[PDB]
């Protein structure tokens, strides 16, 4: 499956990709939505962050 001391809790959820954007830098970033947490708590990650499938979350967003 996933292994790695330092990474990320199993808590941590993604709902669903509300939205991305590319900083300035050029480094992309795709809003999370952490089940957990509503909408309007919603926190915006890179596409450097390890979550739970979310290579799977980003590539099905994209397509549809």
């Amino acid at each position: 499956g996933s292994s790695g001391s330092s990474g990320k809790p199993e808590w941590m959820m993604i709902h669903r990709i509300l939205n991305h954007s590319v900083d300035k830098k050029g480094h992309v970033h795709y809003l999370i939505k952490w089940r957990d947490l509503p909408y309007d708590q919603a926190s915006w990650e890179s596409e450097d962050v390890e979550i739970q499938d979310y290579d799977l979350f980003k590539q099905s967003y994209w397509n549809h």
